[PDB]
């Protein structure tokens, strides 16, 4: 069956730092003329990221097949939607990306692309917000408790979360949302260069953040320390981003409930080396879970045991550097649960595209 | 016509991280078959850096032919020498690029390739003081003076200096070499994660470190303050990497009396926008040039009066950058000389190669 002959459909690709994931969704629409009964039909995540390929028309078309070909509905319109990658690079070289692309979608009949474009971390923060209520089912009724959401990212990371209008502080860190009728004001904001990529490039020869004998790029070996690695990450975090001094004011007066992160660090939770029920982590059990199964063990002894895990080399970095972000620069309590959600659930920011078509 | 069948000749590549520049060297040698009169021969750059592209066959190919088949000459030893953007990818990752590279190399038979290795940071800053001294005409004899060499690159930061072998700090960063009959002994130090790309995306969206009203990627506007933007950039050499602690007490006991910088610094200094006298600039004018003609330009207005040139946008960034590296990370004087060398004399590290393997 073709759902999209009776429902709305349309499709939103989150063009990643990582990798591209196309999503199709359909939908009704209720009298707040708001979406309702959002289903993914349809996934298909590829890799690297849009904006690491070079940017000629045979890589790219040889990129959007990859991407596209195969989707089981072709006719519908398509929001392509880059993030963190592309805003590490110069806007004119994302405008050839963008020339690309667009000759590309005009060199077929079928798919209808609406918008290409890069769009802020701050759009991003308020779709990352918008993805994870619906999955919630916070969206319909005013809600009592506050829901904060992070969404650990490779180039960028995002916070948002409920607060009210503050004239004291940037428009373009505050958000009006109307949607189902209700009114949601919320803080946003996204930081450039601390997604785990860009981040990693700074800590690449530091001993404490590798497994014991990781060969590091200086010829010095891993020995890995969790609390020691977190130290060092936190001087990015505080000492050249200010995250704390950003970030913790503001929670201070308008507390969150219930935390959920989205992004990588549901990889990280999921794997193997880790254990942590109900989907959820605290800091203080994922800094020294990374510890004690990585940063403490054998790299060669580690990498013959996970041969499928292609990031397991950085996991006693980013155990390390989640605690300093979090703990350090957000200022949330070492013991406090985070929910995080399961990565076959697909959940990225895209489902918020789907409720809220404008950006800031 | 034909340079080669008078001398030796090799190809060097440098795959950077922003690009590969092949370069073909013809050369004699001494009594000891040490390289004399090494002249570039043919130089071809391409870009992107060869570690950012899909490392598949066909991606590998394209770009290795885009790279070497126009050359005038083929049938020679060649050295693919990849830097800091390599290293910032885990050996299992390189290890497909080299696999598909030594491939491609074993499919045709013109090509000599010699070694395709990922470059140690100590290689790369010992074979960028070769390369400059080299072209100084200073390794024939016993000088009585310190030259001190920066690698300004995009992906990592090289400094080299000379200083007499010692028991008190590690034998991982000092070198020793013979070269021309003397003995030289040098300090060797590569910052990874420093290049000016890799630096850059930490400081994005400060708006002290771009033209007013240029568009930050978070939707704010420029306001450019260079000294504000260095205060940034500072923070991420010293509170982060300890560029200071590592570098400044060594300098302090083994002065230097010339400096040279080579890498992208050179295009910056070169530019338009900049006047500096003799090919050389000081940290504190590079500043104050940044400051007044980039950050406390209106954006629009400014990139129409120089519409030619793609790089112009970070400049407010890059001055502040590369004063926060020099003067509070290395701890040069603000008013110290440092010479660049002329980008169209296409000098990088890769004569280095050509006299190093012969020692
Ligand atoms: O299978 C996987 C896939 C990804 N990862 C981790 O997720 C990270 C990518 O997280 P992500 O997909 O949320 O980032 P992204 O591509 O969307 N980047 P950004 O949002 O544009 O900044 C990787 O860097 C790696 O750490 C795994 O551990 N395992
Ligand atoms: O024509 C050019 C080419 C490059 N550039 C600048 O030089 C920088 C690259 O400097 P470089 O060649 O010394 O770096 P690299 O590729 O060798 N990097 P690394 O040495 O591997 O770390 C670019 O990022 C760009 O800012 C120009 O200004 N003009
Ligand atoms: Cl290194
Ligand atoms: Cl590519
Ligand atoms: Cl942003
Ligand atoms: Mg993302
Ligand atoms: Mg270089």
């Amino acid at each position: 069956t073709n759902p999209c002959e009776k429902h709305s459909c349309i499709a939103v690709i989150d063009a990643g730092s990582t990798g591209s994931r196309l999503h199709i969704y359909s939908y009704d629409t209720d009298d707040t003329n708001t979406p309702i009964h959002i289903e993914e039909i349809w996934n298909k995540k590829i890799k690297p990221g849009f904006a690491s390929i070079q940017p000629n028309s045979v890589t790219i078309d040889a990129y959007l097949t990859m991407l596209l070909a195969d989707a089981p509905i072709h006719n519908i319109p398509v929001y392509f939607y880059a993030t963190a990658g592309m805003r590490l690079l110069p806007q004119s070289q994302q405008k050839k990306y963008y020339d690309e692309l667009d000759y590309w979608f005009r060199q077929q009949s079928q798919w209808q692309l609406v918008e290409a474009k890069t769009i802020t971390g701050n759009d991003e923060a308020l779709f990352d917000w918008l993805a994870v209520n619906y999955k919630l089912d916070t969206l319909k009724s005013v809600q009592n408790k506050s829901v904060g959401v992070m969404d650990m990212g490779g180039a960028s990371v995002q916070i948002v979360f409920p607060m009210p209008k503050n004239a004291e502080i940037s428009k373009h860190n505050q958000v009006e949302l109307n949607i189902y009728g209700q009114n949601i004001n919320l803080y946003v904001h996204s930081f450039l260069g601390l997604g785990q990529t860009e981040m990693s490039h700074q800590f690449l020869n530091s001993p404490s953040c590798f497994a014991n004998d990781y060969p590091l790029p200086d010829g010095e070996s891993g020995q890995g320390n969790a609390p020691s690695c977190k130290e060092e990450v936190t001087s990015l975090m505080n000492s050249v981003h200010k995250v704390n001094q950003q970030i913790q004011p503001l929670l201070a007066l308008n507390p969150v409930n219930e935390w959920y992160s989205i992004g990588g660090i549901s990889y990280l939770a999921s794997s193997q080396l880790f254990h942590f029920e109900n989907s959820e982590l605290t800091n203080q059990s994922l800094l020294q879970q990374g510890d004690n199964q990585i940063c403490h063990q054998q790299w060669d002894i580690l990498n013959g045991q996970y041969p499928d895990d292609e990031y397991l080399y950085q996991y006693c970095l980013l155990s390390s550097y989640y605690y300093a972000l979090m703990v350090d620069g957000y200022g949330i309590n070492p013991n406090q649960t985070i929910h995080y959600i399961p990565p076959e659930q697909n959940l990225d920011w895209t489902i918020g595209v789907v409720l809220h078509r404008a950006l800031e």
